[PDB]
């Protein structure tokens, strides 16, 4: 029992973090097989990165894997990431994939400075393709990831902080999440919404943990819920969302649309000083998979 | 910027987790050098563990380090933990210590099933020596820890869930935190309090991140604060607590006792629907060290 913002064990990823230096810029890189991936705004000198990259040569890139120096034998650009071919394959390379996530999905972040891991936290890709992260200067290049049995699914690389303090970055092929670019502009985050299907999974997690003050006798159709959802800046609930919540509806015996009627009442009335799972807010950064994982027993390695 | 419940990178500890089996009991063990530590209620058959331990022999303990089996050549009891001497020293043994923490201090938990790590989360030792953890059957033997540069300070081993859903366990010498025992009794948690010095460190973290709606013109002496603290079930604030908050008081230019006057007002009025650092509750599971670490840039390895 208990319910915590849980992150995946981070060892498999710690073994791939390196430090990349060129010019007077230093940031973190990801070392898989004989490639080191890192953000491309590490290269020298309003930009035009194909121009600046033909100006450098391999020997400008200092790559530090611990004490050991790594010899850069080739380079290339993939969208907003740089791939530095080195002459050594990382012996600690785990089985891995590069996958792009959808807003609403969660991942773990291994925040890093100078290639040294600092901390690990869980977070979600906001509906406006930002993440509410925790990052200080030099955290560029830190990656986000999920783990599925033994396989590391890399989904995010950190690039920049936005005016409001949220963060933006790319998948591992270098394509940004959201309408952001790796140059100085006036870019800001769009207006965000609350991830409805996640709030309902969290409500199921509370029920599974003995909080029940918020359920109700009522029910509702999908249409009349979404009428109330839109009013409070909540994402729309789809029939597929109802399907994904199915297993959690079964485990507890509360029908998905009954839980919705309960969320309706919560949105309309507030909480009256009570808390759910130790929170006085409705939490939207747990998916249905996250809840099933933390209340059934699933491990990895 | 941003502020997250951050846990230490867990790789160094993942390399020490093993599975321990005897009888029909299976739980997790910690493998350092040529010893495996695990809870003693793994042994066979209201107890009397010195009795039951003279009944077993080495060959009853099945120790699995991945696929590799580990050969138990000796055993002994240290308070509520068991030490199983094996014939192999763990090559992945990090530099480490065993240290006992004080209520109010934080650590990271690597939750484990069958020796396989499942997740990592941050938490605090409640003033009543329980922790609000997240654990399912088979998580016995999971450890908590801090990391200081390269050194792993092991402070907790998980043993049992209490009636209210909180958790209890021991340090690594086998001495329990709190008045709990590893046998079936009616034991319950004492009444808890809120960790005042941590709430103030969290308020500084909000200020450092641009939340300032809650400060105030007022001030207060230590005595008149504690008069209000005790009323709301808050720990007493000591002169030493004021000292530890010093650096954070300097960085922001808010005097420690000014921040107290602000907490006084928050306790007396509530929050009026506003939030601090994304929370509608006052958070007490960040220490002054935690805040300085997450808003200055300190790494490990």
């Amino acid at each position: 029992s208990g319910f915590r913002k849980m992150a995946f064990p981070s060892g498999k990823v710690e073994g791939c973090m390196v430090q990349v230096t060129c010019g007077t810029t230093t940031l973190n890189g990801l070392w898989l097989d004989d490639v080191v991936y890192c953000p491309r705004h590490v290269i020298c000198t309003n930009p035009n990165y194909e121009d600046l990259l033909i100006r450098k040569s391999n020997h400008n890139f200092l790559v530090q894997a611990g004490n050991v120096q790594l010899r850069v034998i080739g380079h290339s650009m993939q969208n907003c990431v740089l791939k530095l071919k080195v002459d050594t394959a990382n012996p600690k390379t785990p089985k891995y994939k590069f996958v792009r996530i959808q807003p609403g999905q969660t991942f773990s972040v291994l925040a890093c400075y100078n290639g040294s891991p600092s901390g690990v936290y869980q977070c979600a890709m906001r509906p406006n393709f930002t993440i509410k992260g925790s990052f200080l200067n030099g955290s560029c290049g830190s990656v986000g990831f999920n783990i599925d049995y033994d396989c590391v699914s890399f989904c995010y690389m950190h690039h920049m902080e936005l005016p409001t303090g949220v963060h933006a970055g790319t998948d591992l092929e270098g394509n940004f999440y959201g309408p952001f670019v790796d140059r100085q502009t006036a870019q800001a985050a769009g207006t965000d919404t609350t991830i409805t299907v996640n709030v309902l999974a969290w409500l199921y997690a509370a029920v599974i943990n003995g909080d029940r003050w918020f359920l109700n006798r009522f029910t509702t159709t999908l249409n009349d819920f979404n009428l109330v959802a839109m009013k409070y800046n909540y994402e729309p609930l789809t029939q597929d969302h109802v399907d994904i919540l199915g297993p959690l509806s079964a485990q507890t015996g509360i029908a998905v649309l009954d839980m919705c009627a309960s969320l309706k009442e919560l949105l309309q009335n507030g909480m009256n000083g009570r808390t759910i799972l130790g929170s006085a807010l409705l939490e939207d950064e747990f998916t249905p998979f996250d809840v099933v994982r933390q209340c059934s027993g699933v491990t990895f390695q």
